[PDB]
């Protein structure tokens, strides 16, 4: 039976699915869309095979879970779609209530983690669903896009952008989320899990390739120009080698203790 | 925004979905996949706006429904998948039967799941297939035929819609040979039987198949539901 595979709804993965329907993949895969938070909680109880794992919950399963070599979200200075906005300096929110977008789980944190220790604050935090007029706010994805091209300039609101402040701060590329496979299912499926993992980047490398013509095609139903889509597409950052393993193990370093995992909690990759 | 589309989730149009993924059409559609009764009420009552339209609800919507010319779900000999082993997700090959059986009985309808109760269609009637006999082959052995058309709720994205389906119906003919290598992976038919199936499947719609749709709806339209000689609307 063909593996169940997540996907993330938002446009940090369009471009990947663009690959993963033209090299003809999506019909070797009983594929399910969502966002992120679901996606990660549907994989690690069984509802899926393979599929991405949003970091943080990531390494809360490390042991029950083997990441895909090659293949993550990530990005090295900005990443456009995880960001902040606020109406006052991050300074000054050491009780002020500041909303996290409910989709998030390693933006959310990471988003703490640089409040705390660059800005030195104690943000009274809520969890909410991502909406930027309801709700100074985390957001990912979509939101975090419009909130950064369109609603920030538009109502003079400022957006900082969360993979800016991580390299500012550290000098470090950072990973959003990576992709999984049940470790139960990776070795009740050795083949099928390392195909799939190829048919990953098979479809990444075309999406790099055919960047251009993604930008101009979502640019039609989406209210972001074709040259914002291109910039983002081309932006993100899909690596996932020795450098951007570094960029994990410092932040795992960093929150391990008050998250949940090991400091030193141990990343296993599927074997070639 | 983008076009809400229908798809028939059967084996019939994988062909067609591999085509729809490899010329990346899929990024502009909002897909919806399930079987030929309820993609076909979907559309009828605007919860699509273009999708596969079994035949005879096409016609008894002909007022209603503007097809896609070149394309459509059709034969000339055996189809394979509509056989004779009333299955509920059939609307045209079930009229077909009965029209065959009749002038070539009891009849009642339910679930096009086997181990009960025939006629069948979709992935049922291939794996039923594979006594049985061919809807399309006995059609054949008598007086082409067209199954289900493609069509429109009767602007600029209705015309482009068209025009990727297509598109990717070509790819998907002369890359058959693939789509059954892939899809012999998950099915429980071999490669050569899918390949056979893909090929044996007609998809076009010109003048050969518009004139097997005015012979069958003249046949059962008084009996079915729609003028003798109701009007199908192509798309300009």
């Amino acid at each position: 039976t063909r593996p169940r595979v997540g996907h993330i709804q938002f446009l940090n993965c369009l471009p990947l699915y663009w690959g993963l329907a033209r090299t003809g993949t999506l019909l070797d895969f009983e594929l399910t869309k969502d966002t992120p938070e679901k996606l990660s909680e549907q994989l690690v109880r069984g509802d899926l095979d393979i599929g991405p794992v949003t970091l943080v919950e990531f390494l809360k399963n490390a042991d029950d879970l083997v990441a895909f070599p090659d293949i993550a979200v990530g990005c090295d200075g900005p990443v456009m779609s995880c960001v902040i906005v606020s109406q006052v300096p991050l300074d000054r929110l050491d009780g002020a209530r500041v909303a996290l977008g409910s989709t998030s789980r390693t933006s959310v944190r990471l988003a703490q983690l640089l409040l705390s220790e660059r800005f030195g604050v104690q943000p009274d935090y809520y969890t909410c669903p991502p909406d930027l007029s309801l709700m100074a706010a985390v957001l990912i994805g979509d939101a975090a896009l419009r909130a950064n091209m369109i609603d920030g300039p538009r109502y003079g609101l400022d957006v900082h952008d969360l993979g800016a402040l991580w390299k500012e701060w550290t000098g470090l590329p950072f990973v959003f989320a990576v992709w999984a496979a049940r470790r139960d299912y990776a070795e009740r499926e050795p083949v099928i899990t390392r195909k799939v993992h190829e048919a990953f980047l098979a479809s990444r490398n075309l999406s790099l390739e055919e960047v251009e013509k993604v930008a101009e095609q979502a640019a039609r139903w989406e209210a972001f120009d074709e040259d914002t889509l291109a910039k983002y597409f081309t932006t993100l950052d899909f690596r996932f080698g020795a450098p951007q393993l570094e960029a994990v193990t410092e932040f795992a370093r960093r929150v391990g203790p008050t998250t949940g995992f090991p400091a030193d909690v141990k990343v296993e990759l599927l074997k070639p």
